[PDB]
């Protein structure tokens, strides 16, 4: 399926799901990955600041890639969704945020499974 806006985007990539948001347009909104490796720079890898991610609207296809992807809003059978206006006026609210991007905590799929349900 053709993705709808307020629709969960699950990546596929080397050994862990990257999750977007779908806005419409062929954007996304989601934690984007980090682009400095802990450690770089002045900084210690022991550093609070390590993995440091900020909230990104970005274009769908710029964040999969060549990656296979899918709509994955399956947890609507556990959870109602929230309407698609406020998923996306939350969804925009949160651009410039930051959080850790931990792979093992999957702060990237709860970030924009909150959006869609709360």
């Amino acid at each position: 399926q053709e993705p709808k806006p307020g629709d969960l985007i699950e990546i596929f990539r080397l050994g862990y799901e990257h999750w977007a948001l779908y806005i419409g347009d062929g954007y996304v909104i989601h934690l984007a990955p980090p682009s400095e490796y802990p450690g770089a720079g002045s900084s210690s890898v022991f550093s609070v600041l390590s993995n440091s991610a900020e909230v990104k609207r970005e274009r769908l296809e710029d964040v999969v890639g060549g990656c296979c992807y899918r709509v994955n809003n399956s947890l609507d059978h556990e959870y109602q969704p929230r309407p698609v206006e406020v998923i996306i006026s939350s969804a925009k609210e949160m651009v410039g945020q930051k959080m850790k991007y931990s792979i093992v905590s999957r702060n990237c799929e709860h970030f924009v499974t909150q959006l869609r349900y709360g």
